[PDB]
């Protein structure tokens, strides 16, 4: 007879009522459980009912793959799928934090700590559109993004996910949800899920909650603060992200006030769901649940029953899904799990796939392929990169003559720096490979590469990494260009306690610098001890990680446009002031929240 769920004309909650009620305990569980796609199998999809699937950090097809080939792995992967006696499609989730960064070819856009500066809410929704496309063109669904942390101590890893320090930037930044999903309707209830069609996907605001507030900065760790200034620093995005329709929101590792958040029913399910009315779902984050006892997947048993009685809807296993089903299926049958909130979870994961038209268009679109990384993309990035940098020292004096903007035409210049010719550096960490990678990873364009591209064809450009002294001061140079800066990183392997910028680098600054007026290209995810650059140079300028555009950066040196960012962090003195943000008591910075040097246009 008629069967309602596959009526594309009716609502949407009557075709998740519909389906919810022909499914079987073993087919629900399977929409609850996402596997990495290392151990997935058509076979494992169709006997287990799988409901997700996800790349991790550098899991790719091959090294190289084209659009063609991620879209025929996705189809391949939800065929099976499809073939199930439901015929429930799966949905693809990855990490695209600035840019499809996992994918070949992809444009690579300047980290989250940069765009802060820009305090250009407009333009991050012009990224988001642009992702969305970008991701769809690899036939992927699903981004975990954007990370709405609030960065409180920069020694964190992960700050360099952080818009900023001052959770008033981080809500204006949300701009990026309605552009990676569509904007909501005028009819639209804060806390309903949305996507517009298949040119957008479903995003994933994370990690919930005070992920950027743990002590010393320490990755995944303890969050220690009372709930009135948990309430105003580190939740307010998420009401923001509500009002969006942000479709779906990732629980973080830390722990608050000593409980974690993987179980902590209070807030998951208390506030989350029922206070803020979240009717997405709440996914996991990687092996969360694992870490909720010590060591981590000590107790698995345990670990099921208290996440899922917590409020999380979706599992992210991502590789031992049989334990996880088989745990789950126990912990049902023997009543210590309610089907109340099975059938909530499941209810929650259905309402987001109707929703964004999975069932009417599981597959990938063959025509989408050509927006990898487009031009139209790539200027916008470039755009975004230029917007970011902030100039904080234009002239060793007042009195001196500003170096910037540079002449375009000059008899001969110098470009030096370990991360004036190195694309994987000027991209950081979630590029490509997880942690980053070292020289040309992707398709871009380098620092070195693009002042060759600027400048008058009469001007000589000689290149040196590590130039020596008396080599600077006999070559004759009008001026010089230096960069340097972090190496890349990610999550834990970011967490430092030191914060200076690895050698060669404060030694090629000075060698240099002695022998010619010089500008100093800073690439970092965060603040870092800066005094000695400063002293040294004529010049310094904040980059952050601008990404595979490094047009960008030139754009601002030689005068095609003016410096307009301002810093979205506060620059301390020196690291045991730390933690210190804006408001505190102690403030006592070397350049505060806001500063920034500015500039006109023309060299
Ligand atoms: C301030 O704190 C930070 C963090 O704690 C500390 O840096 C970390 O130091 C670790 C040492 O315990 C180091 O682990 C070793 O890493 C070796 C390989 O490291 C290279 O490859 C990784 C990627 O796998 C990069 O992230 C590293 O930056 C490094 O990269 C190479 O570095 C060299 C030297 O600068 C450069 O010439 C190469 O071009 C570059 N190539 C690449 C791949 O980019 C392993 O072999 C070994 O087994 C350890 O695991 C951490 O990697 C490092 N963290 C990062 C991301 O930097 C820092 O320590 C200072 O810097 C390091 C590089 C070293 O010179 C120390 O002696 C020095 O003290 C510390 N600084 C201060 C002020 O103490
Ligand atoms: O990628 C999904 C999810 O990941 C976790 S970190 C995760 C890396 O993706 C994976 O490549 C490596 O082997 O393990 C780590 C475990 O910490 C991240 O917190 C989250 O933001 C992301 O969306
Ligand atoms: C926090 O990090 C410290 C560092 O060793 C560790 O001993 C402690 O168990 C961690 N606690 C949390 C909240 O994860």
């Amino acid at each position: 007879d008629y069967v309602l769920y596959k009526d594309a004309t009716k609502p949407v909650e009557d075709r998740v009522a519909d389906l919810l009620g022909r499914m079987t305990l073993a087919e629900k569980i399977g929409q609850m459980t996402q596997i990495e796609r290392l151990v997935a199998t058509p076979d494992v999809l169709r006997d287990n009912f799988i409901g997700s699937l996800l790349s991790g950090g550098g899991s790719v097809p091959r090294k190289g793959a084209t659009a063609k080939e991620w879209q025929d792995m996705v189809d391949g992967f939800q065929k099976a799928c499809m073939s199930t006696r439901l015929g429930i499609p799966m949905i693809y989730g990855i990490d695209a934090v600035h840019g499809q960064n996992n994918v070949y070819g992809a444009t690579i856009f300047p980290h989250n700590v940069g765009l802060g500066a820009t305090r250009d809410p407009y333009l991050v929704k012009r990224i988001g559109e642009a992702t969305a496309l970008e991701v769809r063109a690899t036939g992927i669904q699903y981004a975990f993004a954007p990370c709405i942390a609030v960065c409180r101590d920069p020694r964190w890893g992960r700050c360099y996910e952080s818009y900023s320090e001052d959770r008033r930037i981080v809500q204006s930044m949300t701009e990026l949800i309605p552009g990676l999903q569509g904007d909501v309707p005028k009819d639209f209830t804060s806390g309903m899920p949305f996507v517009a069609g298949k040119n957008k996907v479903a995003a994933c605001a994370k990690h919930f909650v005070g992920d950027g507030g743990t002590v010393d900065g320490i990755n995944e760790n303890n969050t220690i603060i009372n709930r009135e200034g948990l309430m105003n620093i580190h939740m307010p995005a998420y009401k923001n992200a509500m009002d969006k329709g942000v479709s779906t929101v990732m629980i973080s590792y830390s722990s608050w006030n000593g409980v974690k958040m993987h179980a902590n029913q209070d807030l998951v399910t208390g506030y989350l769901k029922d206070t803020l009315k979240f009717k997405g779902f709440v996914i996991s984050d990687w092996e969360g649940i694992d870490r909720i006892t010590t060591p981590a997947g000590s107790d698995y048993s345990y670990s099921v029953k208290a996440s899922i009685l917590a409020g999380l809807d979706m599992i992210m296993v991502p590789n031992k899904y049989q334990q996880f089903i088989s745990i789950l299926t126990g912990h049902v049958n023997g009543g210590v799990i309610p089907m109340s909130r099975i059938d909530d979870a499941v209810t929650r994961i259905l309402r987001v796939k109707f929703t964004m038209g999975l069932f009417e268009n599981p597959y990938a679109d063959p025509a989408m392929a050509e927006q990898l990384g487009k031009q139209e993309h790539r200027d916008l990035a470039r755009e975004a990169a230029r917007k970011s940098l902030v100039l904080l020292k234009n002239g060793k004096t007042s009195t001196d003559a500003p170096l910037l903007p540079l002449p375009k035409k000059a008899p001969k210049i110098l470009v030096a720096g370990s991360h004036a010719d190195n694309l994987g550096y000027q991209c950081g960490g979630w590029t490509i490979e997880w942690q980053g990678d070292t020289g040309r990873t992707t398709v871009g364009t380098t620092i070195l590469e693009a002042v060759k591209a600027a400048v008058d064809p009469s001007t000589v450009v000689v290149f040196a990494e590590n130039p020596d002294a008396e080599f600077v001061k006999s070559g004759g140079f009008s001026y010089a260009i230096v960069a340097v800066g972090e190496h890349p990183y990610t999550e834990t392997k970011g967490d430092n306690l030191n914060l200076t910028i690895p050698e060669p680098g404060l030694s090629t600054v000075q060698a240099v610098c002695g022998g010619v007026r010089c500008a100093t290209v800073l690439i970092s995810g965060r603040p870092v001890v800066v005094q000695p650059l400063l002293a040294a140079s004529d010049a310094l300028v904040a980059a952050w990680l601008p990404g595979s555009e490094g047009q960008g950066v030139t754009d601002a040196l030689f005068g095609d446009f003016g410096f307009t960012g301002r810093l979205p962090r506060t620059w301390f003195k020196s690291v045991d002031q730390l933690p210190m943000n804006v408001g505190d008591a102690h403030y006592d910075p070397l350049f505060r929240l806001g500063y920034g040097l500015t500039t006109n246009a023309t060299k």
